[PDB]
């Protein structure tokens, strides 16, 4: 997928409505109601965080419109999710201004937009269990290796390599940041990452000039952004939930077409247990993520608070309220 | 005994409870899990709300709290989280039956709950006695529970930690007796005779509350109900805490396999299949009887029994492959 001459020139015209400017800096901001602004909203966030002279604008608008093209029309892992994850990374880096290099803020905003590129709405287990081509290629973190492969594809396209103008080494530094960040969105790898950071922060040996330590903190940040649907206002959070299950149930529907019972999270015949499942996901995954994050990055506390507020709302739904 | 630093207890005095949580704390099913940084301050609030703001001096109290956390170990279940969970359930029981207990007992039972598993290594009473651990020789029966009380007194005897200094020396030994008895009653090996005795004293109608020997038995049942209160939370919380319990059990079951001895199925991670039926039998024989007799004695404590029943249906739904 390469964007036409027709698409990206309109993106160079876009100026963000000034009434938002302040509301976009909030952690809990929702990009939902501004669909035709999401491509330019990403341009805005790149210019604010990295400077307008960071990328040359012609190359940048092409890359954003091609990446958008390569997102399938699935309920949840779509173009809206990519810009929602990218905004959370924007808010984290804006509130941790003096912690990350220019190169890291470049890659991470790029990595978040492309972290789910060409998602087909299926979990890694589905591709591996039922012998998908990509699973025969990428044995572990199947889609995550595909997501990074899809990004490198677009970057190698003509007029798209926004990283054309870095040092030849500096560029190979960016791709490692982008790869490790996208690989870190594999939720299965999150538990080892967050437990390692737990012991490290606790023992005090968490060293922020240790590169592998930096990559672990980046990975937790990628997880925090990937889950940021739990950190919006409860009206927004409850709505994104409907998108998540519609895609889960669709994968489980394919599981039934054989003759197998999917896990209850992917069974539409078990919608009643959804509020309990959310309460369990927040306590087992979400709360640990943003708690270790806030411990490492104190400015990211609004995420932890918003996640706690959303957790009590699910508890009220379970408790008959 | 690891003493807490000054920055630890200083930040505790400045802590304020978020307005919204003040209401949710009073509910039996309240789950402290998602508010880890708030756990020490939550205990301050529960002490203040039940025992008064002038009860303990905030300086010594915040020292005792943060030092008790430091002496709780990093085992999968019997840790700092478990202490505040048991302490909260006691607060809820005490709040809903406030004037039924003295002011000295509310001070004793809340403090004893916070310290009831101090310095837990993650090994049951049977392990330490089988492999003649030194503590099994110093404490013949109720091995860890007697040590927990010794750990509790060691913290009180630390410089500037004694929150009971301002009691009359009669009431000093009095509250220490309530605390010693409460921490001993958390030995589940004693609950079964004590619950059976309370059940008979109730149905015949001879259970009297200012009968001191009866009073300790009722406090013992309250200490048991608080120790098991994870069965009284919402289903997803109870499953997550069940994983904490089995993670520690199975670790002890591995050590016996290193010594060539098959552990009991409860501590055998190769018998994970029997987990739902093992929970079903624990509820029927232990948990449900505990809160049933407790609700007969203190009817305000019912929501524990109903929530314990709610999770009994879920454990039965799991055994039927659902
Ligand atoms: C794959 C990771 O999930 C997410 O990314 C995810 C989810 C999922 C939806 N949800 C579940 C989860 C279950 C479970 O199976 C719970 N089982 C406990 N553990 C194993 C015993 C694993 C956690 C479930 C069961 C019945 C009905 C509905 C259910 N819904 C987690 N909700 C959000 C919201 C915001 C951002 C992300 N997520
Ligand atoms: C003793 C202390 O137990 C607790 O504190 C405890 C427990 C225990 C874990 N559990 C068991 C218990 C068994 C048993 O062996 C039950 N005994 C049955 N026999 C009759 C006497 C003969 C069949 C078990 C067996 C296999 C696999 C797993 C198993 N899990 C009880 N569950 C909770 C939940 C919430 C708060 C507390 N607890
Ligand atoms: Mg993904
Ligand atoms: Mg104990
Ligand atoms: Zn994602
Ligand atoms: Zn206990």
């Amino acid at each position: 997928s390469i964007c036409t001459s027709e698409e990206w020139q309109g993106l160079m015209q876009f100026t963000l409505p000034v009434r938002l400017c302040k509301e976009i800096e909030l952690f809990h901001f929702d990009i939902g109601p501004f669909e035709n602004m999401w491509p330019g909203i990403f341009v805005y966030m790149v210019h604010r965080s990295c400077g307008t002279s960071c990328f040359e604008l012609e190359k940048l608008c092409r890359f954003i419109m091609s990446v958008k093209k390569n997102y399938r029309r699935v309920p949840y892992h779509n173009w809206k999710h990519a810009v929602t994850v990218a905004h959370c990374m924007y808010a984290i880096l804006q509130n941790n201004h003096t912690l990350f290099t220019d190169l890291e803020r470049k890659g991470l905003l790029i990595a978040c937009l492309c972290h789910d590129l060409d998602h087909r709405g299926f979990s890694n287990s589905y591709l591996q269990k039922f012998d998908h081509p990509l699973a025969a290629l990428y044995s572990t973190s199947t889609m995550e290796q595909h997501h990074f492969s899809q990004t490198v594809s677009i970057l190698q396209l003509e007029g798209h390599n926004i990283f054309s103008t870095l040092s030849s080494s500096e560029y190979e530094q960016v791709l490692e940041i982008i790869r490790k960040a996208i690989i870190a969105t594999d939720l299965a790898l999150y538990f080892g990452n967050r437990k390692q950071l737990e012991e490290m922060y606790q023992t005090g040996s968490l060293n922020l000039n240790n590169q592998s330590h930096r990559d672990r903190v980046i990975g937790l940040m990628m997880t925090a952004c990937d889950l940021c649907s739990v950190t919006k206002l409860w009206p927004v959070t409850k709505l994104t939930a409907n998108d998540i299950y519609a895609e889960f149930w669709a994968e489980g529907d394919e599981m039934k077409k054989l003759g197998i019972q999917p896990i209850p999270m992917m069974d539409r015949d078990k919608k009643d247990e959804v509020p309990q499942g959310q309460l369990g996901f927040y306590n087992a995954v979400a709360i640990p993520c943003y708690t270790t994050l806030t411990q490492i990055l104190p400015p990211t506390e609004p995420l932890l608070k918003a996640c706690r507020d959303n957790l009590s709302q699910w508890e009220k739904v379970i408790r008959g309220e």
